[PDB]
């Protein structure tokens, strides 16, 4: 896996995964939702793997520990990092 180059969302299934760890525990089966099963409970402190990038919806395919695939709010998730020192790091931030 992992081709590179990257360019363009290509598939929402199959592209480059991202961690993201629930900022609160959510759960879709918990309205009147009708489609509960589409998005996924998150569980704050909990993590999933969302595949590609925002849905037509504005949804992460995230991936449950448990293989769980549904959509994720990107508000109640967060981008986690294995290991954010990986370069030397050659270039800085900007203001604003």
């Amino acid at each position: 896996g992992s081709s590179g180059s990257s360019g363009t969302s290509k598939q929402r299934y199959s592209g480059k995964v991202h961690l993201c760890v629930a900022r609160y525990s959510y759960n879709p089966f918990d309205g009147p939702n009708e489609n509960p099963e589409a998005e996924l409970p998150l569980t704050a402190g909990k993590y999933l793997y969302v595949y590609g990038d925002m849905d037509e919806d504005g949804f992460y395919e995230g991936e449950l520990l448990d293989g769980q695939r549904g959509l994720v709010p990107s508000n109640f998730v967060d981008f986690v990092q294995d290991n954010e020192s990986r370069l030397a790091s050659t270039s800085g931030p900007s203001s604003g």
